[PDB]
């Protein structure tokens, strides 16, 4: 098995230009906010499985590895909002995250704000990052709760720490609720999936950078004339499912004697990870499924919005 | 009576290839998830009485017998979700299950998440398995609650422990609620009942492996030309009712002098366990009921879905 | 009695060349229509009791037995139009027939067309067959309603599924109503009854194939020099009455000790099934009725048209 | 069989100059209407089976293939009016056609006009095309309903989108009902069938372009001195029946060993598709039928008007 090759095949990262555009903007946000005056407050979108958490873990690596190895400073922070977040609920988890506090046996929402606003200059927080903004909409109706939104405006105007919010593409109507939240968050971006399969894409260079990143030491055989056809036939532009199927083929090749990912084990990888796909999506690998041109069609605009049509 | 023969007739297990396919996939999931990076998160389906609980008890036997006899490690865990599960309700029972905690006199849902995420690396949990996913749909309407779903995504992204969910076939629309839950659960399988009676089935080999597994030391007389006809006439493909009727015949044969299951006591076993069957299902054993070809017809696709049509 | 012999005497089928000509044309229509472009849309005629329903049940046997035993595909469909069919009335019964829908508590005729045109590629309908086209003419006048005709053109041009219409010979003036229906239905055939008695007919071979098909294991005595004379004297060319009288003799022979259909029990069969015949038709079997040559005269052209003269 | 040759023999298109005259006029109508001021509103006629639907599918190919592959724009639209169209009935189907709406559970005819007039600039409709205008006349009487006509004038004057109406030649009296509809539709054309067989016709070049379009790789033998005689004897000028008989011969030649359509299999094609023809039409192919000069007579003016004489 040689589990080093397995973990080294799973932990692989390809920097598409949108990702480095993002990380450049967050360093821009980090040492552009001067902690004297009003911050910049970027907002990042992206659908399910487009690489968001990988982006922020890249960011806390390249921004906080040496400063977390040096001492208890914690300049950048990483937060997910729990579902249907009460303002005291999000505030207390954001508080027990940073520092070494006890911090949550009292739930009073004024005095823990006191403790968090005295601690946010005490350890020297350079940036606060929130992962999951779509948790503030109701399940069965599309009312949105902005107790946490006005609380986040309060902690923004209290201490001038920059905030970078990630979230689903349907989570922006929450920002359409509070207009002061809408104006305070100026930079919204678009981390949409891979666009086309027609040729000379960013998809190409991503694919062959992943190919040299793979643990097989000669060639992976991928990013070819017909392979990206069935690859884009399998995953829409969907980064998580593409990488998942690729990893599930790579483990199958390293289970036995195999020199590269080839045409006997990539099929069984299509057999496993075909579960999340819809019924009208077509299964292209086993016996005779040639792929029409309409099925490599680019992803629509409401690609991170199908959590929202039904209600 | 000789109760050893009774318990040894009840506890009998036949490994059909779908079961070993499952258990191979869960060892694949166990030492494929590296506990560094993102897990694999299999999902298992199956209707009522298709052998699910027997599969997981086989699994905790073959995976945790020696490690539970060695010390307090508890690498694999077994959980059922209680009905209409609150997120704190499922979390506290999942917490009192593992370790030796007190764990449930406080119901605060942030600090018990704290305790569970510090304990899930402390004892070294290799796998968490949930039995009953269909308990998250409402009785009278088909609203589904995904407080527990977003909480399970939270505990998935917090600590990278693999999760194997079992459940009813109509319970997958719950996974259709949250698209991030849908994408995070890639491997969905199909544990459907026995398909046909026409000949050269998996049903055959299952039947005669059960026949050699029976406590009668010469031959059970089953898996014959006409016996599987009335067997598939009694149980649809339904593993629980087939095994139940077989056990109820075996006890009747060992109650008195009988050398094998035969044509006087298998009838009284059809007399007892005919209660759960529908009205239009035909009762084939007593006096003259010859079985038409249409009544050995394979089970439909909505065979684990008749909890769902009426509302 | 031995009811196997009774059902095996009733369910007997003789393939005259017009029937196999038909079934060849409907397989021609099935895999000639490519479901990309414009279909072929055969029309079949035939008077009362000429074997139409038996032909289509033969067809769904030989075309859909294995595919209906395999799963829920339903490639070929079987429809009768109810009398004075409203377009929503025919559409809703054609809808509840295929698939497993609820489908008829709403009667809106635009949204059920929506459901039927999304379902006709969803299950993969290869062919739609309609039995009763003569139900679209008014009783007391010969106005014909073509709401259903233009609706059938609409569903024909919407999805390109081939349609095979059966019906009475006077039902073709309905197709003379809409000229686009007239041009879209190109292949009209003629399933007329048996032509003559005079010798070397198709009637001969049909008769002795029925004779070997009968449950009597030596000879039926039929298709002889004088027996087909009184047979064609009884039934005009009328398949239903000929087969009905033959079956009513065969049951009378198997009621008691009889070795073949003979000249004591075939008479009582003429006594029973002489009711539907006209007054000027002559009753030839009992005491002395020798049959003239003019009474074996071939059937006229308006043999499926006597529902139409009076108004 | 080689189904590629079958579909490639069915999908063949010959551009007679009237068709390219039409398509030139609809591009003229598309980018002559400026969407600022009053549109041009062409009207197209033609009898049954003269190639209308093929013309518009050619048009949406050559006008909307790349723009439908690019994104959700849908510049040109394709509509058939259902039979006896209510204004809300035609409006709701024209609405669910374009865009991705729900659109038809409310039938209120003022608010769906609101939605359609805000959506017709939202997606950027360049052209609306209606197939079936003859559905607005009553069956049994020649009253015509112009609720849909005044509604179409309303949507024409509301947003200035050009409209191209196809329809039967007897459907123009509907346009004679509303004089404002009559004046708003200026360009009416004449897509009549093929005129003569006497020599040097457009029929000639059409016939040999179809001959080189056929799947037989040497010569089809057609468009000769005597073959177009019996061809025009079979089909009047009728494009659908001519192409249908030609296709039914081509399949018969490719069923067995045959090198071209010849004089044994073209006859059986005349045997099949002779059903839609009238009684006084003469059947010319089998044994000795030489064709008089009067039977190649040009089609009359009321050739798309025989749906209209009887009432
Ligand atoms: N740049 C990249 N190069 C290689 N693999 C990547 C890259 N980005 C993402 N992936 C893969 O995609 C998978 C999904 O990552 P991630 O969870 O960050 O997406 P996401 O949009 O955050 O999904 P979710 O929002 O549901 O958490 C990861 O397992 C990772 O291996
Ligand atoms: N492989 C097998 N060999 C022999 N017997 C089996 C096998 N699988 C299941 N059974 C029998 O079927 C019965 C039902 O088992 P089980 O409860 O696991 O099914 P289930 O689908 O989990 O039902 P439920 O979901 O309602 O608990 C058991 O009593 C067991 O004896
Ligand atoms: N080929 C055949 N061989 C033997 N019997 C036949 C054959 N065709 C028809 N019959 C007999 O004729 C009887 C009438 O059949 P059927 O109802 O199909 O005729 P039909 O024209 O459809 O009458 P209707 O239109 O009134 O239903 C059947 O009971 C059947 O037994
Ligand atoms: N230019 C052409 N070249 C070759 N074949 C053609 C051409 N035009 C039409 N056809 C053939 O004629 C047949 C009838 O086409 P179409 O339905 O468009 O006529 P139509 O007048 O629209 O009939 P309807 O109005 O009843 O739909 C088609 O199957 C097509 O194959």
């Amino acid at each position: 098995t040689r589990e080093a090759r397995i973990s080294r095949a799973k932990r692989a990262f390809v920097s598409t230009p949108s990702v480095r555009k993002i990380l450049s903007y967050m360093d821009r946000c980090r040492d552009l906010s001067d902690l004297e005056s009003e911050p910049t407050c970027m907002m990042v979108y992206g659908a399910s499985g487009v690489g968001k958490t990988t982006v922020i873990k890249k960011y806390l690596n390249q921004a906080a590895a040496a400063a977390a190895a040096g001492g208890d400073i914690i300049p950048v922070l990483h937060i997910e909002l729990p579902d249907n977040a009460k303002p005291v609920d999000a505030a207390r988890e954001l508080l027990v995250e940073m520092g070494d506090p006890l911090a949550l046996y009292e739930t009073d929402l004024a005095r823990l704000t006191k403790r968090l606003t005295e601690l946010i200059p005490a350890v020297g927080v350079k940036l606060i990052i929130i992962d999951e903004f779509q948790h503030l909409v109701e399940e069965r109706s599309n009312r949105v709760l902005t107790q946490v939104g006005n609380w986040l405006k309060m902690i923004l105007n209290k201490t001038k720490c920059p905030i970078v919010i990630f979230g689903m593409p349907y989570s922006k109507v929450v920002l359409q609720a509070n207009s002061q939240l809408h104006g305070r968050f100026s930079i919204q971006v678009e981390l949409r999936p891979f666009s086309y399969q027609g040729g000379r894409g960013v998809f190409k260079t991503f694919l062959e950078y992943l190919d040299k990143a793979l643990p097989f030491e000669k060639q992976a055989g991928l990013a070819n004339e017909s392979l990206q056809k069935k690859l884009y036939a399998f995953s829409q532009g969907n980064m998580r499912s593409l990488r998942n199927l690729i990893y599930q083929a790579s483990i199958e090749a390293i289970d036995n004697q195999h020199e590269t990912i080839t045409e006997e084990d990539f099929v069984f990888a299509s057999k496993l990870t075909s579960g999340d796909k819809p019924n009208s999506w077509k299964n292209p690998f086993e016996e005779g499924v040639e792929v029409t041109e309409d099925m490599l069609r680019p992803p629509p605009k409401d690609i991170g919005w199908e959590d929202y049509l039904r209600h």
